[PDB]
């Protein structure tokens, strides 16, 4: 183990939970992993895969993002900050993607999942871009149950870091679609206390958070440091008590550790 991994282990010990980290440094294509091949509940970080899958569809259906989708009262779930403003109205697939990614709207995520034919359609897209680990099994809100040991709606930090790299810096998506995803991630509103809080303020960051039961608190980010090659960082955290409070500070701390030297 390296000093980085040792610091992450110490953070984990003090936190009382289980911490998973994967950093990809595109400068030399190296990876730093902590519990990198253990499965963790994704919660809302899975919204990146769903939005990306719809972007992929739009590469051959060029008007798809503009397609209005009906929002019915019965569609609302447990957290619908944007969709609730469109009950008995519509949101386009672009608007649903922005809401799911930038506000972590759960109704918006369910519409993306439906557009893909269900959770299996999101998983199928993951497989198509070379992610053999990701699995989406449920819709919102049950995909965030985060039960210890439950393989449903999980991935590993290594796999999610590799996929996030391919989606944003690589070419799993077409050029316009890649840029659109990056724009959405950069404009996220929910990440100020997570990875962003542990990085220098001059660094540009795009991220997607997630949260669930068992105090599950997650963040995945693409990072552009000042005058250096970009990084991808996944920080997953989950706890023993079903009713544990969120711990965004732990993600900020992991980011602070990872940033040393970069
Ligand atoms: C059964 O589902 N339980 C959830 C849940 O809906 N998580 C989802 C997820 O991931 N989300 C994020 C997210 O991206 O972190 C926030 C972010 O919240 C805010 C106010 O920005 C809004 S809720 C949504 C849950 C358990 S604890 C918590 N906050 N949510």
């Amino acid at each position: 183990t390296s000093a980085v991994q040792q610091k992450l282990a110490a953070l984990e010990k003090s936190s009382g939970g289980r911490l998973g980290v994967a950093l990809i440094d595109t400068a030399d294509n190296t990876q730093v992993l902590y519990r990198g091949d253990e499965r963790f509940p994704m919660c809302g970080t899975s919204k990146v895969m769903a939005a990306a899958a719809v972007l992929k569809q739009s590469e051959t259906q060029k008007q798809l993002l503009n397609q209005p989708v009906e929002i019915k009262p019965a569609d609302l779930v447990n957290y619908n900050p944007i969709a609730e403003k469109h009950v008995n109205g519509t949101m386009t697939l672009a608007e649903l993607s922005a809401a799911a990614l930038q506000y972590s709207d759960n109704t918006a995520m369910n519409k993306l999942i439906a557009q893909l034919g269900g959770p299996g359609g999101v998983t199928a897209f993951a497989r198509a871009i070379g992610d053999e680990t990701f699995r989406l099994d449920r819709t919102e809100p049950t995909l965030n149950t985060a039960i210890p040991g439950d393989p449903r709606d999980t991935t590993t930090p290594r796999a999610m870091a590799q996929t996030l790299r391919q989606l944003t810096l690589g070419h799993a998506l077409g050029e316009t679609q890649r840029a659109q995803l990056v724009t959405w991630l950069k404009g996220n509103t929910t990440g100020a206390a997570s990875i962003r809080a542990g990085l220098p303020t001059s660094w540009t960051v795009g991220d997607k958070t997630g949260a669930g039961d068992y105090g599950t608190t997650n963040d995945i980010a693409v990072i552009w440091p000042q005058g250096r090659a970009p990084l991808v960082l996944v920080t997953y955290f989950t706890q023993p008590q079903q009713n544990a409070e969120s711990r965004a500070d732990v993600l900020a701390s992991a980011a602070r550790i990872i940033a040393e030297g970069l």
